[PDB]
């Protein structure tokens, strides 16, 4: 396998990345205080219209197409429908330098809140989130949620990554090795779970139930931050320091 890097324009110190199940690929374009997408084999990105956003980090987009942001620098989480000419800021509460963003399929939104050392999250149509039960967070960064309603969370500040079975009070940290100021975390449809080890310029990935991590091919990879996979495997990472996007078929 040989990366290619996407025809993304004018990146600064991009952060989340999102795939949809059209293959589009979201990119919170942190340096910039926009997001942006780009069409399966397009070359050309378009910028989403947003507004007001400061420092934003996490992205991830729904089965309807609904994006959500981070607006890290704001303390808020907001949202775009589909073809949307005005976001919503969705009321999370007591948000500090909130980080990676997740959306299941019932559009229950999870929230890494980085500068509390919690994982917080809101369902839809509600006003008031709940913290999930995680312990000894710190300073978490993604999140990640899979089809069966599992959290999983980089412990970014401990070198670890932590999941929470949905229903369940107590974590487990994944048998991840060496990973060092982790940063963005993606889970597939067959439970393998992908971390940006981002202080090692390198992408890792678990099988479930393997206490055995694998390295993902990529090359030339500087301060990377967000990954994504999409339904047939492929792996989109935010090379950071580059400037740019990078994908991997499986």
């Amino acid at each position: 396998n040989t990366q290619t890097v996407l025809p993304f324009t004018g990146l600064n110190t991009p952060s989340g990345v999102a795939v949809d199940s059209a293959g589009t690929v979201y990119v919170t374009d942190h340096g910039n205080n926009r997001v942006v997408k780009l069409a399966a084999g397009s070359t050309n990105q378009v910028t989403l219209p947003f507004t007001g956003l400061n420092t934003p980090h996490g992205v991830a987009v729904d089965s309807a197409g609904t994006v959500y942001v981070t607006d890290h620098g704001n303390n808020r989480v907001v949202k775009l429908a589909a073809g949307s000419n005005t976001q919503t800021v969705l009321p999370f509460t007591g948000l500090n330098t909130p980080s990676g963003v997740a959306v299941d399929s019932a559009g229950t939104v999870y929230v890494t809140d980085h500068g509390n050392n919690r994982v917080v999250k809101l369902a839809a149509g509600s006003t008031n989130q709940v913290t999930l039960p995680f312990t000894g967070l710190n300073t978490p960064h993604g999140v990640a949620v899979d089809s069966a309603g599992t959290v999983y969370v980089t412990d970014h500040g401990n070198n670890r990554v932590v999941k929470l079975a949905a229903g369940s009070n107590t974590q487990t940290v994944l048998p991840f090795t060496g990973l060092n100021t982790p940063s963005g975390v993606a889970v597939d449809s067959a439970g393998t779970v992908y971390v940006t080890d981002h202080g090692n310029n390198r992408v890792v990935k678990l099988a479930a139930g393997s206490t055995n991590q694998v390295t993902l091919p990529f090359t030339g990879l500087n301060t990377p931050h967000g990954v994504a996979v999409d339904s047939a495997g492929t792996v989109y990472v935010t090379d950071h320091g580059n400037n740019r996007v990078v994908k991997l078929a499986a």
